């Protein structure tokens, strides 16, 4: 019954064995993080929010009960379930509840709407949807277009749907007996991409437990730390970097908050004795100019400018840690004892000894040490393909199996910042068409959302009226489609006529560099 394996690109056997031999992959299921924590620190507080708090022993039972309830609706191991919940202790009840039923949760962010969730349901073959009332009209239009979503569970006023409280609490059961492959997907994360269809990222039990454990070790988390979840709990960053899960691997307390604004957050920190939190640079800067127990302030999600880094660890805490990471895998951290110049001018270095980074040029070659290039990555917790996204996989990965991040970075080869990364921007691909600076990359993403377009390349051709015209070189799926049809598709998606291709050219396949990126200079010297 599991197309779970159908959408999944596994880790190659030899790399998997290597990661097991090195102690990264420990053969235990994701939900065992709670189980083991519950056996070790039964009476330590596990999770806190405004109105509730649960010890590890109390949380362990709740997840068990939630799991029996979920299995009771007919949700079976491998089934994917869309999840969209606020920052509540209940988020933890749902995550491990779902995991213990053997379901594979899809971690949706609060800013996702019907278009996103609909596409997620389609990609994941989701059979259910968990939501909170602070969304019902959303669930209604979702099940209409995707009947396979047989269950809607609402934390709050359920209306016509199921009550999350009813189903998970006071619903007897035996707790289902499951046995997933730990090298198979435990959950699906959402990719913070472009426009663009968002993608789903499969994280295996093996690599996600490692991602949390290793991160919590690096951050030196102990049972005494109190981590504040200020970002949306379903995002990779506060979920496992080290986040709630990493916190749970050491028996630390996790505090959820709905309001990460300075006044409310400063209040929460003093009350619960918060020692750690993660923010984005905009929010870190806001807290700083709003101004102990805090000792670790992680900042990630976009580049912290060094003056703003300065502000942050002069006004908030010297215990700044820069984090450059992605839901797809690779995490770069500054280390806990690192010199101030490293905290303020770098975005860290890889989490794992066996994280492999390549910094390459536009041809696909390894750039000279210290030069800028595109970051490519492969390692013990980096995906080998997106879930159920064969066209995106051909496009997004190296032939060797390195993920192409689209990030422009340099690794300093000399000086006091040696060994560390700096993020300098995004790889760009601009076509100068008339008075418009058109992005080939986002034009290509738009064209790819057509069911007839398998692969696409927007290329610049010298033109006498426009300077450069836009040639869409396309690999079609079924029968080809005319430019006017593609133009109609682009307009419905909101692309103006000044960014639509002037010409359409079909090819049986697109040429690529030795890194898998479309070889556009080659496509030009044809056509």
């Amino acid at each position: 019954q599991s197309s779970l394996l159908a959408g999944f690109t596994p880790f190659p056997a030899e790399r998997a064995q290597a990661y097991r031999a090195a102690g990264y992959w420990r053969d235990q299921l994701l939900d065992s993080v709670l189980r083991t924590a519950a056996r070790t620190w039964p009476d330590h507080i596990a999770v806190i929010d405004a109105d509730h708090r649960h010890t590890y022993a109390e949380l362990d039972r709740l997840a068990d009960r939630a799991a029996a309830g979920i299995a009771g609706l007919g949700i079976r191991p491998g089934d994917r379930v869309l999840v969209q919940l606020p920052n509540t202790a209940e988020f933890a009840v749902a995550l491990f509840g779902l995991l213990r039923a053997g379901a594979v949760p899809v971690m949706c962010l609060p800013g996702h709407r019907l278009a996103e969730l609909t596409h997620f349901a389609e990609v994941s073959s989701a059979v259910a949807l968990v939501v909170a009332d602070t969304h019902r009209d959303l669930a209604r239009e979702l099940v209409r277009s995707h009947p396979d979503v047989r269950h809607v569970l609402v934390d709050g006023d359920a209306a016509e749907f199921l009550s999350w409280a009813e189903v998970t609490r006071a619903a007897p059961g035996p707790v289902p007996e499951i046995a997933p492959d730990p090298a198979a997907p435990a959950l699906l994360l959402v990719s913070g991409g472009t426009t663009g269809a968002p993608k789903l990222i499969p994280r295996t039990h093996q690599d996600y437990v490692y991602n949390a454990t290793a991160s919590a070790e690096l951050c030196r988390l102990t049972a005494d730390d109190v981590y504040l979840v200020a970002l949306p709990a379903a995002h990779n960053f506060p979920l496992a970097c080290p986040g709630l899960l990493g916190a749970m691997t050491v028996g630390a307390t996790t505090v959820f908050t709905t309001d990460p604004s300075p006044e409310a957050a400063f209040a929460a920190i003093d009350e619960h004795g918060v020692t750690a939190t993660a923010l984005v640079p905009a929010l870190a800067k806001l807290w700083a100019q709003a101004c102990k127990t805090l000792r670790l302030l992680q900042v990630g999600g976009a580049k912290l400018a060094a003056p703003d880094a300065a502000l942050v660890r002069g006004a908030l805490t010297p215990g700044l840690q820069q984090v450059f990471g992605m839901a797809e895998g690779l995490l770069n951290y500054t280390r806990i004892g690192d010199p101030p110049e490293v905290l303020e001018n770098t975005q860290g270095r890889p989490l794992s000894p066996d994280d492999e980074i390549r910094i390459v040029d536009e041809v696909g070659n390894e750039v000279p040490p210290g030069a800028e290039g595109e970051l490519l990555v492969r390692g013990p917790y980096t995906l080998n393909g997106y879930f159920n996204a064969e066209a995106a996989n051909e496009r997004s990965f190296s032939p060797d199996g390195f993920y192409r991040s689209g990030d422009r970075v340099r690794r300093f080869a000399d000086g006091p910042l040696a060994g560390y990364l700096e993020v300098t921007g995004r790889i760009k691909d601009v076509i100068v068409r008339g008075g418009e600076n058109v992005s080939a990359l986002d034009l290509e993403e738009h064209l790819l959302t057509h069911p007839s377009v398998w692969a696409a390349a927007a290329v610049a051709l010298p033109d006498e009226f426009l300077g450069e015209k836009i040639c869409a070189v396309v690999v079609f799926n079924g029968p080809p489609v005319s430019l006017a049809e593609l133009h109609a598709h682009l307009e419905q998606r909101g692309v103006a006529a000044h960014s639509r291709p002037d010409a359409l050219v079909p090819m049986p396949s697109l040429p690529t560099t030795a890194v898998g990126k479309i070889d556009k200079k080659a496509i030009v010297r044809q056509l």
